[PDB]
């Protein structure tokens, strides 16, 4: 994938059908993700 910007407008509608099913996972796992998150970066015991 040097460069190949052709294939990704042929699934570029797909990916509105790839939304519809994940529509209610949004809001389920990030809280998750924001524990990892803190090692990174800060805030939880200096």
């Amino acid at each position: 994938s040097p460069l190949g910007e052709e294939m990704r407008d042929r699934a570029r509608a797909h990916v509105d059908a790839l939304r519809t099913h994940l529509a209610p996972y949004s809001d389920e796992l990030r809280q998750r993700l924001a524990a990892r998150l803190e090692a990174l970066k800060e805030n939880g015991g200096a």
